[PDB]
């Protein structure tokens, strides 16, 4: 049912996966397991999510029960900001591998083109915004390419199958493509009708980089974090454009939001604590948005970004 | 008169300069010379402008006539897109030096974070968008930092006083800063009330990078581009007029002052002598917080110089 996408690395990646951000440690293992039973095969995690051990527990349970074999699960993780210095990259990957209880991750991404000062794992993990000095942000002078070469070596050592990046704007991705020996296979970015960045999508896809969309439901994911920008934003779920299209096909607004990306070759990783939403978030490929529908949804693009490092410490990633 | 700005390199840079883009070759020498007599000391040029030889004649004439000495003139040039590969960087710079008839340039900027396939100087100069294969754009795998290191080397060789970048978005500048031994001293970007990019300015200034604004008059500079032609003029914008008529200054003087008062260098260019004068003496009034607030409302992120138009190059996306 779930179409696979061919990555530039020579490996297949499910076009629909299960998001793990803000999956409570207490119920994550069980929800990952239920997701596998519901047919999900790709799991989008990260060291920063702090629940990789639980994600691993869920996968290991499914494997121990004979529902799936390791090779049938696509595990994505992300290298956090404090670990860009080459000498720390493998250490961070090792922690991820140990927590996930596996020998390799299918996809490992540079979480952000941001290098926080290294913080020893036994000092605090996941470190979040901690940089070794109270609440102050401290950075390291590690160019992206240095981190990328450390990742390329880990691919050669068999610990990572495919490598890619997240939160990279066009000029940065373009430059990485110039110095990379193993081209980044995936660009994972915030993508929803309020932030469509059509030119980025076009450039990346023309360059052979697969797009994975995150926060496909826009502000939704951020309101529980009490983010003001998101709370002030009208939901996509109650938006007249999305609702009119959903009604026309007799689909849910969530299905239209996910299909709007899937139909354009963009991979999705919807997240949900609700069992009822598992099947739904993975079975939306039952109708086709017309040229007209796309023109209508295109009108909602306003460049509204919910995940912006500028908010953390005026980091100029998207400026 | 014209305030100087101390660059992160230690060297000083006039805050008001004379732009050389489109200065016709037949009269560029004379215009640069007249500009020097008019008080200008910084000349913003580029290999791509194709008139460095003539800009050089102008400066050489002012020096031979004893109006100025080489070290009182600040020359800026820019490394064009076909010369990013380190093995070609010095070739391009040597051509700029031979053309300007100088032993070094004061500021050498990476013109665009774009690497076109190398085309020999002898094959075509300036190459412009020609990449050695008909009208097709062809690129080279040369990371920004490799080009930068070649420039740092040319600084140690004494051929360049300060180095910097142009048309670099925030993320790219941030990354270059992590790898630079000599920090880029300047960030030259399009900057006007319709494209204010305040967060980029704030980040750059805070990192110690000096901003040089170009196209200070917005749409007035690309007018045969449709985008610019179909954009309401800033010279007739109600907010600009209001502030200009409120200080008895021209709209042009308000547009330049808005940048200058914020520590941003400007490089206006006028074929007309009167304006030539106007453009170097607009620091005769201050904008109030309220003025800035009203001007800041014009920001719509409208960009006239976008590589996306050339070949869907993702520099600003
Ligand atoms: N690399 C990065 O920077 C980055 C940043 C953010 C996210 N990501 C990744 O991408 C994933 C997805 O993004 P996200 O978690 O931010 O947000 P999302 O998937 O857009 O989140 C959807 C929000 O909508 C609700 N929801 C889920 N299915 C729904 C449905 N069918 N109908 C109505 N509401 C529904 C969920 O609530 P319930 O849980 O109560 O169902 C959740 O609060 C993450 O889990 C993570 O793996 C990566
Ligand atoms: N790095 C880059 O990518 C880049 C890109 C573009 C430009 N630049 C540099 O920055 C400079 C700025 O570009 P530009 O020359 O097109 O922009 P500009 O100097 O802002 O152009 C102003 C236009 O307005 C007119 N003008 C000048 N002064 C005036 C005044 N006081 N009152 C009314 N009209 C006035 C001029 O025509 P008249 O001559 O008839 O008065 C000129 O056509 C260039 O020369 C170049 O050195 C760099």
């Amino acid at each position: 049912s779930i179409p696979d996408i061919k990555l530039s690395s020579g490996h297949l990646m499910p076009s629909i996966g299960f998001g793990c951000w803000k999956l409570a440690n207490a119920t994550a293992g069980e929800q990952v397991y239920q997701a596998i039973k519901a047919g999900y095969r790709l799991f989008d995690g990260a060291e920063d999510y702090g629940n990789e051990k639980e994600v691993g527990d869920g996968v290991k349970r499914a494997i121990d029960e004979g529902l799936v074999k390791r090779e049938e699960i696509f595990l994505t993780s992300k290298l956090w900001n404090n670990y860009h210095d080459p000498k720390n990259v493998e250490t961070a990957l090792n922690k991820t591998l140990a927590d996930l209880k596996v020998d390799y991750v299918d996809l490992f991404l540079i979480h952000f083109p941001i290098a926080f000062k290294f913080v020893p794992i036994e000092e605090k993990y996941p470190p979040g915004f901690y940089c070794g000095d109270g609440n102050n942000f401290v950075y390291e002078d590690v160019p992206i390419l240095e981190t990328w070469k450390a990742l390329e070596k880990l691919v050669a050592a068999g610990k990572i199958k495919s490598i890619g990046v997240s939160n990279f704007p066009g000029a940065l991705l373009l430059d990485l493509l110039r110095g990379a020996t193993i081209k980044p296979a995936v660009l994972q970015v915030e993508h929803h009708p309020y932030l469509q960045q059509p030119k980025l999508i076009e450039f990346a896809q023309k360059a052979g980089v697969t797009i994975t969309a995150y926060s496909s439901f826009g502000p939704q994911s951020f309101v529980e974090m009490n983010q003001g920008r998101a709370l002030n934003t009208p939901t996509l779920f109650a938006h007249d454009t999305i609702k009119a299209i959903a009604a026309k096909y007799n689909k849910t607004p969530a299905e239209v939001l996910l299909r709007w990306a899937a139909q354009r070759g963009i991979a999705v990783i919807p997240k949900s604590n609700l069992p009822e939403r598992l099947v739904q978030n993975r079975s939306f490929n039952t109708f086709d948005l017309t040229k007209e529908d796309f023109e209508e949804i295109a009108k909602l693009d306003i460049g509204l970004r919910f995940n912006d490092p500028w908010d953390w410490d005026n980091i100029p990633i998207f400026v």
